[PDB]
């Protein structure tokens, strides 16, 4: 997260650490949204790679024992069927990971809460994004969990010439653009927390930004629309 702040500890407890193993160790390479106490929900292109994955749940700080961490490995894992890694851009930039066993809910570990199908948010909306993602175009990961300000960019807005044209599509979220603030590598999966009736839901899975930067003026944040995918996720759950 570019220009982000370091999130308060239980202030976004589904946000989750997807890491891969890498010799001895583990390494961030996503975020997530812990939908159920046995599923994640992330991006699909957090799963391309034939990795060794596992879950970080209740994690804080990546490079510090925060005693609340839960470690789980993955599973299974459910790339929706339409994704494309050659094409972010046509969306369905979601996967659902099985958990191996079921975290243990706390005031560090909650279900997010994801918003009913179909909904849209009026342009400007006031939401964060959340993750340890770089802090600079070409930077280097968080330490701690960070969360930026992103209020979004409606459809209209965001496909406009000016934004990111065609790119964008209407199963998508965009916020941001304001050249300070953004995602960046190592935010992809998370979420997009956006305020609704008084309660922060989880609207956006983080897609992409601009090969050119991070946080680049009129190039919001792009994330899948989570609201698209309500019934395909409770299908998938559903059936596994
Ligand atoms: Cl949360």
């Amino acid at each position: 997260v570019v220009g982000g702040t370091e999130a308060q500890r239980n202030s976004w407890p589904s946000q989750i650490s997807l890491q891969y193993r890498s010799g001895s160790s583990w390494a961030h390479t996503c975020g997530g949204t812990l939908i159920r106490q046995n599923w994640v929900m992330t991006a699909a292109h957090c799963v391309d790679r034939e990795l060794t994955f596992r879950v970080v749940v209740g994690e804080h700080n990546l490079n510090q024992n925060d005693g609340t961490e839960q470690y789980v490995g993955v599973q299974k894992i459910v790339v929706h069927p339409y994704w494309n890694t050659d094409d972010v851009a046509a969306g369905y930039d979601i996967a659902l990971l099985r958990l191996a066993q079921s975290v243990t809910l706390n005031s560090y570990v909650q279900l997010g809460v994801l918003p009913r199908a179909g909904t849209i948010l009026a342009n400007n909306s006031p939401c964060y994004i959340t993750g340890w993602g770089l802090t600079r175009t070409n930077g280097q990961l968080a330490q701690t969990l960070q969360q930026a300000y992103l209020p979004t960019v409606d459809y209209a807005i965001c496909s406009s010439s000016s934004y990111w044209g065609s790119t964008v599509k209407n199963s998508m979220v965009c916020a941001g653009g304001d050249g300070v603030r953004s995602g960046c590598q190592g935010d992809s999966g998370g979420p997009l927390h956006c305020l609704v009736n008084g309660q922060y839901a989880v609207h956006g899975v983080t897609s992409f930004v601009s090969r050119l930067g991070c946080n680049v003026t009129r190039k919001p944040t792009v994330f899948t629309r989570v609201s698209a995918y309500i019934s395909w996720i409770n299908n998938v759950i559903a059936s596994n």
